[PDB]
C-alpha cells in the first residue's frame, strides 16, 4: 500500500506519496536510515533472513507481517515483499523495490 526502495544494505532510497500518512515519518526523516532502525525487538531476526535470502536469490520474497515503528513510536503492522536487482556489471545490488502492505 506504499512501495520504497533500498539499498543492498536496507537503506531507505525513495518512499512513495503514500507512505508519510502511513508511518508518519517525512523523507527527508527517513530516507537514508536503515530499516533496521525501525523493525520491532520481536520481528528483526527473521525479518534479517528475510533480507538476507533476498540479496541471495532472483525471486521475490515476502516478509511475516511484522510491526514497524512509527514517528509517534508506535508500531503498526506491514508486511513487505521485496526483491533485488544486481548490476551485471558488478553484481552488486542497485536497489530493492519494497511493496509495503499496511494492516
Amino acid at each position: 500500500m506504499f512501495i520504497s526502495r533500498h539499498s543492498g544494505e536496507g537503506k531507505f532510497l525513495f518512499i512513495d506519496q503514500r507512505a508519510t500518512l502511513v508511518i508518519g515519518f517525512l523523507p527527508q526523516e527517513i530516507l537514508g536510515t536503515s530499516f533496521y532502525e525501525y523493525f520491532h525487538n520481536e520481528d528483526i531476526a527473521a525479518l534479517m533472513e528475510s533480507h538476507k535470502m533476498v540479496m541471495q536469490v532472483p525471486e521475490k520474497v515476502t516478509t511475516q507481517v511484522y510491526r514497524f515503528r512509527c514517528k509517534d513510536n508506535s508500531y503498526i503492522q506491514l508486511q513487505s515483499e521485496w526483491r533485488a536487482f544486481k548490476n551485471p556489471a558488478t553484481s552488486e545490488i542497485d536497489y530493492i523495490i519494497a511493496k509495503n502492505s499496511v494492516f
